């Protein structure tokens, strides 16, 4: 019953208010390392987000889950950096998003499997760093090759209790086929969160994955471009639903039984490299508060509509906890 | 005129024979770091590569052209350290090769601009190595980003007198198309290799380039799966051409006057991860010569054939120098 950060193992009680989905930088592997002027600088970076982290732990946040990958250009160095300057704790990832080169794409399911056990049992890179979760995505129907990164992901998360969180195209009901596989090698849907489910308003799929014992990742609350006149590039990623429709996703289900099973993040960044330029900056003028937006925004609504303080207590630090505490059935 | 190498710059008169088109290791941007063990180690991976240059240069080779970009996994720190061991001086590239992140395929002409510029005039990461030479694919009809990065390329070799070298699909004939997206931007054909071009047979589509100024890389001539019986992987990417009928490719284009544009290599690595696992064994049965094949095995072939001496000196020799010396026209 410890979590690995990238400062090294915590206490279950020591995790607090946890965020689930977050990024320090939504990047590519090496590009931080190659082109950091991208960025402005690497401390230009820091900067942002020792100062963005500061302001969510003023708001109540304790731990954030980087849940960047290997291709999403996870730096755990500079994690832990942004972790120690900010006094919020950071939990790596290990897996594979959206964007694997071909040196991870031409492997096998079990030369993934060691990568990943790699990367949560041994270290990140030659940090000693060990990841406390496992990324996995789909965007519609599975790749082959990302049915070989769902299996192994499970067997990697079979093998140390260490859960798996994923993300979907949520309207394509991604996360039914996700579960058919990580059910087919033994996984327990306790160590699953489906990942990117604020995404879709069917209530008949999210509550499929909730009834057989999915977690359900509710992690863009603040995505949306309602409001940004013209911005083609921004509509596509955030989506024309508003904050408040995809937090009363939150309150529909709490209302079917399903609170400790709801699992809520903002899918913020301080740098983001894999998409246009500058849409960093756009996302910053749709949600100044960034990953200080679900304490500061969206935990007031839900009080406001009726949501209780102890429930919204045990959706942002128990369901965490019992989430990310190695285990195999929790 | 000086050429950058991964130990600083050297005259022409040190670069001596010159294999253009060569690798360390083929690879992705961050796999060695964080998976050091698919390659047995990092410290297994660089003896191999020094036992390999070393056997090189006692054939007569003093420099390789390591034409791997960021997108390849190049390692400058790594090629620094062979380079030192084995006392052969290696060229560094930028460019992008056929596989992007979407940290790169997102980028306007003038941001891949940027970045070339920065490998070439400031350094590779933080460690100061500027290349020597820009890398740049197709594979068939150019997908919308490779038509920006052969166009950055050109941008970047006309501001600093860096040479272009290009991966092809050769039975496709994207030379033509490569040239022609290059000449729209002002490039001398002088300042291009069109690479892979051993991969056909098709002597219209080699003078077509070459008579209008462009250097032809027969840069694979060991490249073969002759002799491999019912390996499917090694034939589609080693082709069933006999590296004989890929050498006297170099006598044809001897043969019509080409002599000073023809740029000769192997296309070797060390380590090979883009690829499938063991790729690399099955490449060593073939050629145990490893980066050695060329002077070892074709040079002396070129010779029984009627070349002589001389020709192929300057081929090894002369051209590489007149290719890779910084200039707007050779
Ligand atoms: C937390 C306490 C339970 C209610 C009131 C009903 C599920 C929701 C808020
Ligand atoms: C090098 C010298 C010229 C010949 C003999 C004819 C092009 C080829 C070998
Ligand atoms: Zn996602
Ligand atoms: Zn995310
Ligand atoms: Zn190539
Ligand atoms: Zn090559």
């Amino acid at each position: 019953d410890r979590i690995n950060t990238v400062r090294g193992p915590i206490t279950i009680s020591e995790a607090g208010f946890t965020l689930t989905h977050e990024h320090i930088c939504g990047s590519s592997a090496g590009f931080l390392r190659a082109w950091p002027e991208f960025f402005g600088s690497r401390a230009a970076l820091v900067e942002k987000a020792v100062r963005g982290l500061r302001r969510a732990r003023a708001a109540g946040v304790r731990t954030i889950v980087d849940v960047s990958t290997f291709d999403i250009g996870r730096d755990v160095s500079l994690l832990a950096e942004v972790s120690r300057a900010a006094d919020v704790h950071i939990v790596a990832a290990t897996g594979l998003w959206e964007d694997p080169p071909l040196s991870m794409r031409l492997r096998s399911v079990e030369e993934l499997t060691q990568f990943f056990l790699r990367e949560i049992q041994y270290g990140i890179e030659d940090t000693g760093i060990r990841a406390g979760i496992i990324k996995v995505a789909t965007n519609g129907k599975a790749t082959p090759f990302q049915e070989l990164v769902l299996r192994a992901a499970a067997r990697a998360s079979l093998a140390t209790g260490v859960p798996v969180t994923t993300h979907t195209a949520a309207s394509q009901r991604d996360g039914e086929q996700q579960a058919a596989i990580f059910e087919s090698e033994g996984l327990s849907p306790s160590r699953v969160c489906i990942g990117h489910s604020d995404d879709t308003d069917d209530l008949s799929y999210l509550t499929a994955l909730a009834a057989r014992g999915y977690l359900i990742g509710l992690d863009g609350i603040p995505h949306s471009a309602i409001g940004l006149e013209d911005n083609a590039s921004a509509s596509a990623l955030l989506g024309n639903r508003s904050w408040q429709t995809r937090a009363l996703l939150i309150k529909a289900l709490i209302d079917q039984g399903y609170m400790k099973q709801i699992l809520v993040s903002n899918d913020w960044l301080f740098g983001f490299s894999s998409y246009v330029t500058n849409i960093m900056d756009v996302m910053d003028s749709v949600n100044p508060d960034g990953m200080a937006f679900i304490p500061l925004r969206v935990i007031p609504f839900l009080r406001e509509k009726g949501v209780s303080q102890e429930t919204l207590a045990g959706i942002t630090v128990t369901n965490p906890a019992r989430f990310l505490s190695p285990t195999l059935r929790a």
